[PDB]
């Protein structure tokens, strides 16, 4: 399990928005949080929240199944971290 | 957890070649498997294996965290899907 930490200070969300190709509106919440990679110290990773979703508040967590897809390569990857509590 | 399972059938990989952008050979090994993703069954995956590594055997694995790194735009990615026995 990936062990994800939301610090106090890291408790806010902040919006950027824009434009699609074809004109309609979007915006996307982002968050930081820290994230134990088995170095010295944990290191800073940038969330995109899902739409309707709340800031995570302060706390530990690890990574829900629903972050992973298989990409177009037939490698799995990344789609967005999801987070559930520890 | 992501459980992992390496089939019976999948346990051989395959090797491609060719040449780096200032001549340098490489060689990469693949291997497929199975990753539950919540679906109603696992889905068929992909792994690039690193230097020096055999075939992992069949069985049940999970993922290590050595499979993961920050990517250029801040946010986590897998770099090369890494396994462990579970």
């Amino acid at each position: 399990m990936i062990k994800v930490e939301i610090k106090p200070s890291q408790a806010q969300f902040t919006t950027r928005s824009g434009v699609s190709r074809q004109g309609k509106p979007y915006s996307l919440n982002e968050q930081l949080c820290y994230i134990d990679l088995g170095n010295e110290y944990p290191v800073l990773v940038k969330l995109t929240l899902d739409e309707g979703q709340p800031a995570y508040a302060p706390g530990l967590y690890t990574v829900h199944l629903s972050s992973f897809k298989v990409g177009q390569f037939g490698s799995l990857m990344i789609d967005r971290l999801r987070l559930v509590p520890a």
